[PDB]
């Protein structure tokens, strides 16, 4: 409705980095769990740029 695409894609491509950051600072049972919740964030900033 406000076609503020931009600035919700900055601050989610600022939540991708953030994990991408964390996923190499964790262990590895959470490591996994990581791995998954970026599967699917990275769709979420994909359909938003789109």
């Amino acid at each position: 409705q406000t076609n503020q695409f931009s600035k919700y894609w900055k601050e989610v491509d600022m939540k991708i980095k953030g994990l991408l950051d964390k996923l190499n600072k964790s262990s590895d049972n959470v490591k996994k769990k990581i791995e998954a919740l970026l599967v699917e964030y990275l769709h979420f900033n994909n359909v938003i740029g789109q």
